[PDB]
């Protein structure tokens, strides 16, 4: 059993047009998570360490050759694309949760959106590993033996962007089932 995922918010994503300013078939999208989460049959829920870095792979078919992206004040020039990965809180939708990426030194550092090269008519991997949330989620101490009625969730969001005379669009994303990070 893995992490299961969802489009996110597929209505508000911007399309790439080719160089005849037609619009190209929708790329191919597939998000995994490799490692770092367990699926905890007391919590009914997946279960991640914050010490324990997680793990996310990516999956991007290029149709065709992208050269405007469509946006909402129409077709600009496409700059290059990035690989965005944040959390955010199943209570709160709207408020994100950092991710934070671990080196060598057991140091950390705020895991900002990855440029990838996309070559056309290609299925390019990208793996992004040794990730950490950078919160933890409330109310995780089980109160007799059940769960914590007010047990709190993130939920991992990982997005291909495009970028477009200084902006980002959103091209494709997935948002993960429920998560729970303890410490």
């Amino acid at each position: 059993q893995s992490i299961k995922w969802q489009p996110h918010q597929q209505n508000k994503w911007a399309t790439l047009y080719d160089a005849n300013y037609k619009e190209l078939p929708m790329l191919t999208y597939r998000v995994d998570a490799d490692k770092g989460f367990n699926f905890s049959v007391g919590d009914d829920a997946f279960v991640c360490q914050k010490k324990n870095h997680f793990q996310v792979t990516v999956y991007i078919g290029m149709l065709g050759e992208p050269k405007y992206v469509k946006t909402p004040e129409g077709l600009k020039p496409l700059d290059c694309f990035y690989l965005k990965l944040h959390g955010v809180k199943l209570e709160a939708l709207n408020q994100s949760i950092n991710i934070e990426q671990s080196q060598s030194d057991r140091s950390k550092r705020p895991f900002n959106p990855v440029t990838v090269n996309l070559p056309p008519e290609q299925v390019t991997k990208v793996t992004v590993g040794r990730l950490h949330f950078s919160e933890t989620t409330a109310n995780n101490m089980r109160k007799k033996g059940k769960p914590n009625p007010d047990q709190r969730y993130f939920m991992l969001v990982v997005a291909l962007q495009a970028h477009a005379q200084n902006q980002n669009y959103t091209l494709a994303a997935q948002i993960s089932e429920r998560i729970i990070v303890r410490a």
